């Protein structure tokens, strides 16, 4: 258990390696992660904050980011309105064991300089770059408004302006975390997290389809939800039930099987799982089972604690 | 003679017309242009605010723009010494006889309202409409940065914000008026002048940084610059020297000349200065003599007041 491989873990890639350890000798250090506003929160950013809380543990000061702005820019609706969201998802995040401070984005409006740094950044930032880092981002409209170049610059603002030794977000961030690292005096070290496959297996686990599973969402809709899910017998990539056996459930596992399909089973880790998911050994319905029944008891202190405070 | 006709002279096109004369009606009535900071003020802005002096007189309450942070993000500079020549420039503007409401664009901006109003309107515009709006204003680059897409938006923002009717600029600043009228919900009246043609014809005044004369250059390099100047024999359409003699010089005019020349001559009006130019009657050398030493007596108390 080292604070660097315990950091590292499940992550996709870190910029770079060499400098997280430099932060870690430090004994004043901080971490920061932005979510747009949703609707519901769903195992995608609790995946994320799991490692916040990992970083926690390794004596990072955790601040989490409502981009109520961000998503304002992104199109996700009317700014109190995603305020509200933002409320919410608050909540939500201060009921996943998670020690951390609060920053809307609309809090930092104003700081002059900070309002300032935005025409600072802008002056430095070229379009094609913005652009570019806006691919994995936005829902892509016909003829892109200019809210949409303004929108990686404003991250890269607020992470200037939060202080941190540290940026964490998804794999679809780097394009953003390439920026300012580029366009910040200091370099922060970039932890990206890899993007959940959704339910329905085609993109990722995104805004309320039926694509996701919510932290709060009640038993009876997480083993529908799990059940309908898109899982082929031996095939793992992409497979999102196997995706969160990996990030979520904890080995050694149980699983539950009639006596006629086999005895019950208990793998000692993932990579045993998948090895008995490959071999067709295990079949996909009972995969579901187990990480449906799995996931019912790790979202359940989570659930209670939001129905109601 | 008539408050909308005393407007409209000397000017290239109002959008419109009649909403102008519904705005000449209110009691309270406000114009407003944006200047961004040069260290030379030259004849084409001395045009343009001799056009809010214009406006002044027929009851407009006059605002102008010391557009500090729009020349920051055509990279002009850093702000502190941008807002210096944004100084230098309203003295001089007040020397100009135009007293009025001088606001820099970093007092306004940097404000929460502000701020979010600029995101709201950047969600209403697309990158195409911002990047080709620009087409006559932006500093030539490259790469184009996102300070050229923010610039405008910030101007049609300072708009809104000032509350006025009537939106003044040279034609250059079209594009960006007309998205004035579309992302607010206060359809302004956008009256453009001219845009004056450089000295040595080869493009318009600003800067560039020769191609100008500043309204508190000293007689000789007047007298010089016009010397030198372009001036086609017969030819009015992109003469500089005959549009400064159109938009600046007061009539009836004695041009003098040797009498191996024809002698001194009266003209009546810039038409007849324009007929006799035309019919190779008056030489581009007596021309610029007269176009030259008007200007001196013109600019005079302007020079001396700084």
């Amino acid at each position: 258990m080292d604070e660097f491989e315990m950091i590292k873990r499940n992550t996709s890639e870190i910029i770079s390696e060499e400098e997280l350890r430099e932060v870690l000798k430090k004994d004043e250090k901080s971490a920061r992660i932005g979510f747009e506003p949703s609707g519901k929160i769903h195992l995608g950013h609790y995946l994320q904050i799991k490692k916040m809380i990992d970083l926690q543990n390794a004596g990072f000061d955790i601040i989490i980011y409502l981009a109520d702005l961000g998503a304002y820019l992104n199109q996700k609706g009317e700014l109190d309105e995603i305020r509200k969201i933002g409320d919410y998802n608050k909540k939500v995040f201060e009921a996943m064991g998670l020690k951390a401070k609060y920053v809307y984005g609309s809090e930092n409006c104003l700081d002059k300089d900070y309002t300032l740094n935005v025409y600072r950044l802008a002056l430095k930032t070229t379009l094609k770059r913005a652009r570019r880092s806006m691919e994995l981002i936005a829902r892509e409209d016909e003829n892109p408004k200019v809210a949409e170049v303004i929108y990686p610059i404003m991250q890269v603002n607020n992470i200037h302006y939060s202080g941190v030794d540290v940026a964490v977000g998804g794999m679809e961030q780097r394009k953003i975390h390439m920026l300012a690292r580029e366009l910040l005096p200091k370099k922060v070290v970039c932890i990206h997290n890899p993007v959940l496959t959704g339910l329905d297996g085609e993109g990722k686990m995104s805004s309320s389809k039926g694509n996701f599973i919510a932290v709060d969402d009640s038993p009876e809709e997480i083993r529908a939800k799990i059940k309908k899910a898109y899982c082929p017998a031996g095939v793992v990539e992409g497979n999102p039930i196997m995706e969160i056996a990996k990030y979520f459930l904890e080995y050694p596992l149980t699983i539950k099987r009639p006596e006629k399909f086999g005895g019950d089973l208990t793998v000692n880790s993932y990579e045993e799982l998948e090895s008995l998911f490959k071999n067709k050994e295990l079949h996909p319905m009972d995969l579901k089972n187990a990480v449906a029944e799995e996931l019912i008891k790790i979202l359940e202190p989570i659930r209670k604690r939001l129905l109601e405070h």
